[PDB]
């Protein structure tokens, strides 16, 4: 461990990850701080969509960033396998969100005129996927909402950070950040470090951080419990999805089956009612699956905000202090594009000034 | 491993195990052979209940040789540990047979007039057992349906066994068992052994050897299907029991919970249909288990014989040959007795007349 | 289950797998029986590579095999997934064949005129691989010798067979092969089926069936313990091999690590002094190794035959019978080409002579 | 959770779990905080021996602590059941501490005027244990230094201290401990909370607690790793003890075997290396090992102090802080005995002296 750093990263999540991959690849001095092991917590219960259509409901910047976001991963899995070694494990098949009533069908179909989305008959979905539900009245298509194993982006990220000079400490949780001098500096139980910029990437954890550095933007965990079973027996390609459940198809054979959401519940292992509530919607979305082997059963806590909207962005009183948390069911997804803004920010280059504001930390 | 032994068991469950321990306690030259390991197929999947008062229908000879072997297993733990160092966790909180209609009550109150039984009304079930549904009749309290590990069992016997002078193979299966000759003989891949005297205890495998042996004897699983999780909150003493389904308190914390009946179904692990459903009734049963943390699913394949009772004697036509297998749901709870009764019969002990007559091989 | 097949294969590793869909691609209505699950014994514990230049001393027919299986492998990966949604994970890193004296050199040096094979100094060695060891004296870099992951090979193969129609099998283990009648039929414990051809590919349990079609083929189980653990630290993208020992990267960032010889033993888990010669072993080849977390350990049973190559082809007496067991260590190497020949044989095509002849079942 | 409680224990090992029991039987109004799950650090790591006898060098105030707290466990494991329903698993077989030169003879001898201890030849440790290795010089059989399984333990002193009237809240770190008003309060994720007594139990990790509280006092990991066979041949009873190294059979028919050390590493899994290191020192001492089945791997963070000593005590300027952690290699064995001290200060009761002042806070 080096005295001084030109950047530190507080947390090894997908995002923290993400962002020292970018500072890394700038030839900026970085150090990682993770208090267990990578991509540990939160990051290795999510299922991996990139989910940027569950966000134009409202069209507004929001929707704009997760687009861009789901660009970024066109040629990512390359660039790092190049540098890492690992693969994550991008699967191309797409996504039909179901309906199963006429409000459901025009709700989703006003999506219609946007050109990464195409509505199917309930006659067309089932004959490209034979086995979904028969009580369906039809899906929209979106090609591009396709999936990645999040764990193994991660690792991804960190192995080619690490290639290019990043130090990545594991079993070192960060204490506290100060902040008083000419530079920051942080506290670990292995001792301490300056830095001329600080990252906050702690997840669900964040707000310690935000109390120490005078701010009160406040985490509420939500809690989400999900399954795996071995699809031994029939074709399913695409993901289905229905009222924010999801069947997402691996290339290993198994489905990933979730979710329930349990918010102020901190506890990261399931219930056995919560177990029961996601197979039973399950069955609802491809009968078939009463029928397929139990893998195995997680949970993680999503980082939910007052208004549901990450952070990202600079300390409004310190531009050396930057925050990159509170992503509830898109971190995956935005881990590219929130890498690269913070990245950005940090090097002083010009950035998308609507990105700019809808994820500041000061939002009154 | 030798050429010839003076008694040769084929199958390592609990029962082949038992048998193992009583024939080398006599000092009888003993093998045993097993597939894979000791106690690794239904052995495995069981809750380890002695189940006497789910047998007293028609008060008869099967009830009577359950009674028997629960009486055998009054001062085994000591017996087997004091050979093995293996403690086969015994459990005396005894069991509730729990009431949820005025039928259920009328039922179980024939049970009355037994030493073994009292009955409860809801309000004293209650006052034991706070966290009971709240939607119960009442209860049969039996003190003497106890409970044991038996995994743990298996390997206590044969353990002792081996202590005594068994000779086990493991990873040793057995393809068939001649007939011809002054003694008998089976061939392994590993080679062929003499024996005076072969027991076929291979459960719901047994088939194979009846057949062999110019029987037809068969045998079909039913499968079923079972999860744990861990009580860290609540008081649970007594072991809860209805329609042939049971939430069981282990000395570890956790709850062993089943269990569905799938017949003709030979896969060993759980779908999601038939763990949906036990979770499902151990909520009506135990409604605080929707809050307990899961830790694990299993399934076991139960041997299902044409009238549901085991076949423990010799091949009518041939002495040397002995059968143990078809223990519905009861084979932990009669392992102590159906090890007697083999070992008895192959020393030309006498034995009781009704219970030899009641398992005998050729019930036509 | 149908009552009568076209072709009936007989045993579900990657050798039957393969040879169930090479039959069901022609349109023979083929069925597969396993005891277990797919892929469930050997197929699991091995490492995947395609070591077809472990075979090239000596030149003769079987390394012309070897080279045509990995031939084979090119486009296996697509045409497999395009039917299964399975991805076999193939590495095309290559291998680089250690020396650690100058008998290693010239040993290795005897394959410098193969086009597939190139002589490393130690220093062009460490340029690639800087963390192999510094004991070195150079190696062998063999390009195309890369590595699949085995169970997911496998599995593609099967879930392909079945989108084809094949009808697969699983906790149905075959008891006889019959033989008298002018068709064959098999003996199971869920029921009886006539087939017009009979695939025995049951591995290192083969022997059986070749004893009850009048044939003395044995098999002796040489058994192989190995480990993995997570390379999160160092660069490694050449599998690295000394005298039948390796380190094979995956693109999980895993590494498996391999392997004990230990003739005669049938048991299928490790032993403790069997994994402290594997890390003994791994750590002179990448010292580094020692730093690395353990993620599992778990061994397998190669099947040996008296010579060393297996049996592949028909029952000298009767064409309706075929052979396809005793891959020692090059199983999943050559599950393309046996696939292939087997099939070609049931549908009478013209196959090469030498091949034929190679692994015929009657070598006097 | 309540606004204010009469003791808060900030920790949920052995010591928290242990000291949170003893204050509910004095009906403080008691909470505990635990960052993670009861007993998921180093308590899960530990063997479990009450190992008293490798602490009477100088015979001296901690020797006289560690037998008083080694007989606090004669009716421990009945006191807890009653109340949890959780066993201990104790093992009262004892050890035997080996010697293998006549250096360790002299040592060991040493102790032979202890009524705790008896001196065995060569042929009377092998006459017990036969399987011990033949190189020994004979051992120290102490009856006395027995083992438990220490998550049980924890479990069982949670539990009881539940039916008492503690709560218990997991996933609930404390960020902050604050002494400032008339009584204390405490922060956490979940929000504040009012004490009159605050306890750090926070193992190695206490630190954090000490520095926010005007103290200096530090700790060092020192890692630890460990692994388990299967025993299934063998007799086994007593513990086998060299070097601070151990083979310790449990009644599972487990063996528990360690251990590593290494200074300064605060990861939590263990390496490659050292489980080799693990693995030859096992077949010193127990040869019959090397073909043992391989059961699990795992590694745990021993509490290092500047003397080795733990900090059982009141914060010198603040009569309602108290710590108790840094219990190196024996926090199994002193558990009773450090809750009991912990409480009873609590309490203003008399204590031993010697005691209060050898695990005193300020020692300069
Ligand atoms: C059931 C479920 C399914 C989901 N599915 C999807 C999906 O399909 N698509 C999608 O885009 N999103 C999905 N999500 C959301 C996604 O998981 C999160 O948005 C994302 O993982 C958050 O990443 P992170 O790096 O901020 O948090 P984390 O992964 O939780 O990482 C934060 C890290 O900070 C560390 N830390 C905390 N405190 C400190 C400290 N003091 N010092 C050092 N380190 C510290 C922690 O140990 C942790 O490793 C899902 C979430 C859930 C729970
Ligand atoms: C969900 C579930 C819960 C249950 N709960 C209870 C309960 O609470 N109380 C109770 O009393 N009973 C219970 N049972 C029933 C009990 O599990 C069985 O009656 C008992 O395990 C049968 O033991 P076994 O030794 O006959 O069979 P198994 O344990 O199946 O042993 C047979 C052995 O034979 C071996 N074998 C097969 N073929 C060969 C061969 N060719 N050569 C060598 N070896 C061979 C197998 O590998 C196997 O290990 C339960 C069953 C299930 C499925
Ligand atoms: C440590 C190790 C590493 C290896 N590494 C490599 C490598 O890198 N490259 C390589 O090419 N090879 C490797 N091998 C060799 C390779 O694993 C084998 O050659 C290959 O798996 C054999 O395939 P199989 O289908 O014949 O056997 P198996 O996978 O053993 O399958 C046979 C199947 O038959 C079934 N069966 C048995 N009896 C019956 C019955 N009566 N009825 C129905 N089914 C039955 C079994 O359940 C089993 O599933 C390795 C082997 C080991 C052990
Ligand atoms: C390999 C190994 C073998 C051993 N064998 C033995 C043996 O045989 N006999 C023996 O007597 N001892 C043995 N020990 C030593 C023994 O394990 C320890 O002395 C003992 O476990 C310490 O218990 P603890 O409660 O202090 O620490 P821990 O069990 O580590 O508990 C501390 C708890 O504090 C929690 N925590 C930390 N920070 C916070 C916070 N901010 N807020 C809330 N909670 C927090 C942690 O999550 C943790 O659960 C062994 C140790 C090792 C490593």
């Amino acid at each position: 461990m080096k005295r001084h750093y030109e950047a530190v990263v507080i947390g090894g999540g997908i995002i923290g990850s993400a962002i020292a991959y970018y500072l890394a690849k700038e030839n900026k001095n970085t150090a990682l701080f993770e208090s267990g092991t990578m991509g540990g917590r939160t990051t290795s219960a999510a299922a991996g969509m990139l989910g940027a259509h569950a966000e134009c409901e409202e069209r507004d910047a929001f929707f704009d960033f997760a687009m861009h976001s789901q660009r970024l991963y066109k040629g990512l899995g390359e660039e790092l396998y190049a540098l890492s070694g690992v693969d994550i494990r991008q699967h191309n098949g797409g996504m039909f969100k179901l309906a199963f009533s006429e409000e459901d069908v025009l709700q989703l179909r006003q999506m219609d005129d946007l050109d990464s989305v195409s509505w199917y008959s309930k006659e067309e979905v089932l004959e490209k996927e034979p086995y979904a539900s028969g009580d369906i009245f039809g899906a929209s298509f979106i090609q591009d909402d396709v999936h990645v194993e999040p764990y193994f982006v991660c690792k991804a990220y960190v192995k080619a950070a690490k290639m290019l000079g990043a130090e990545i400490f594991e079993h070192t949780p960060v204490l506290h950040v100060e902040r008083d001098g000419e530079a920051l500096f942080i506290k670990t139980p292995s001792g301490d470090v300056w830095a001329n910029h600080v990252v906050v990437a702690s997840g669900v954890w964040s707000g310690m951080f935000f109390k120490q550095l005078g701010l009160n933007n406040a985490f509420l965990p939500v809690k989400g419990e999900c399954l795996s079973v071995w699809n031994d027996d029939i074709p399913l390609t695409k993901t289905l999805y229905h009222d924010h459940c999801y069947i997402v198809p691996r290339k290993s054979g198994r489905l990933v089956v979730g979710a329930t959401m349990k918010p102020g519940d901190w506890s990261e292992t399931p219930d056995l009612g919560g177990l029961e509530s996601v197979m039973k919607k399950a069955k609802t979305m491809l009968p078939a699956i009463q029928n397929m082997k139990v893998d195995r059963f997680w949970a993680g806590l999503r980082p939910g905000t007052k208004d549901g909207k990450p952070y990202i962005g600079r300390h409004p009183e310190d531009s050396r202090i930057l925050f990159a948390a509170g992503h509830f069911r898109n971190g995956i997804l935005l881990a590219p594009a929130t890498g690269a803004l913070i990245s950005d920010l940090i090097m002083n280059k010009e950035v998308n000034q609507d990105w700019l504001h809808a994820f500041r930390i000061d939002r009154k």
